[PDB]
């Protein structure tokens, strides 16, 4: 889910 680089959004 949540990985750094901004195709991650909701954490």
């Amino acid at each position: 889910v949540c990985c750094g680089y901004k195709l991650c959004h909701p954490c």
